[PDB]
């Protein structure tokens, strides 16, 4: 599922995102669009041999088991696959246990270089949530 702007930053408030661990709407609405485009089936493969899964490019090293990451963690419990559901609940889930986990929302390098600092509330800017 493509996800628009607002559709997405409601469906991340109707599952607990807004504010959570102090990081407003638009930062994560901000990182979704630039980890995968608001596309829940974006795949992308890691130098590591890692692959980054969903809306949010959560990673196969660390956080889901996908079968073929040597060293996989798997802290979020989950196939990788099911981050890739039009039903964003797992990702949401999956992204809670990482921004808590230490480094807050530098886990996504997209966030990192493109969101952090930035007027982020633009993301949500005339959305009926
Ligand atoms: N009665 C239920 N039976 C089974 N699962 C449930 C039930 N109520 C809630 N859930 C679980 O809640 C998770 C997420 O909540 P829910 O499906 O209600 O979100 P939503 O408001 O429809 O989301 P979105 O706004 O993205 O469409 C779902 O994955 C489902 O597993
Ligand atoms: N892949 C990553 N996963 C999690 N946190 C990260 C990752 N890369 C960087 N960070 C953290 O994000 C923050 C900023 O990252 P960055 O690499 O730019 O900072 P730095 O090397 O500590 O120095 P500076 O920000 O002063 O240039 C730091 O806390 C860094 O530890
Ligand atoms: N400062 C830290 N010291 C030790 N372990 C840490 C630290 N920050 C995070 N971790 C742990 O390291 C693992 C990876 O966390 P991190 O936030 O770096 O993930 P990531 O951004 O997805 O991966 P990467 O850094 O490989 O790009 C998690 O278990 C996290 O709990």
């Amino acid at each position: 599922k493509v996800f628009g702007r607002c559709e997405l930053a409601a469906a991340m408030k109707r599952h607990g995102l807004d504010n959570y661990r102090g990081y407003s709407l638009g930062n994560w609405v901000c990182a979704a669009k630039f980890e995968s485009n608001f596309n829940t089936q974006a795949t992308n493969r890691n130098t590591d041999g890692s692959t980054d899964y969903g809306i949010l490019q959560i990673n196969s090293r660390w956080w889901c088991n996908d079968g073929r990451t040597p060293g996989s963690r798997n802290l979020c419990n989950i196939p990788c696959s099911a981050l890739l559901s039009s039903d964003i609940t797992a990702s949401v889930n999956c992204a809670k246990k990482i921004v808590s986990d230490g480094n807050g929302m530098n886990a996504w390098v997209a966030w990192r270089n493109r969101c952090k600092g930035t007027d982020v509330q633009a993301w949500i800017r005339g959305c009926r949530l």
